[PDB]
């Protein structure tokens, strides 16, 4: 099924940019919509899906290091816990899901980055 991210301090949502379904396309923050580059599902496998087929991916484990899509393989960069708190934190990295540079605005890119309790690092479900 899945649906939107929204993130909290910006009130846009996690969006695959111009709808791509190229691995390695980082994730941006866009308006809200009903389009399936928006639409996100949570696996038992502990993944985040986008078209049924891609996962969500941290490129790396470091402050800075870029979320994209990719093909899905179980691995633990493809992985997130999803917290009560609304952070949802790389299982690989121990880093948050992170609007880079504290941005609210369409086109801002998304990171992984220490968890701070930010509202840049908070995620609801709409």
């Amino acid at each position: 099924d899945g649906g939107q991210i929204k993130g909290v301090g910006s009130g846009r949502c996690l969006d695959v940019p111009d709808a791509s379904t190229s691995d390695g396309t980082q994730l941006q923050l866009w308006d809200c919509h009903s389009g399936t580059n928006q639409q996100w599902a949570a696996t038992d496998a502990g993944e985040l899906r986008v078209y049924g087929d891609k996962c969500l991916d941290a490129a790396g484990t470091s402050n800075g290091s870029k979320v994209q899509i990719y093909s899905c393989w179980g691995g633990d960069n493809q992985k997130w816990r999803l917290n009560s708190d609304g952070s949802v934190v790389g299982v690989q990295s121990g880093l948050c899901l992170d609007a880079v540079g504290n941005g609210t605005a369409n086109g801002t890119l998304i990171q992984l980055y220490t968890c701070s309790n930010g509202s840049n690092q908070r995620w609801t479900r709409t």
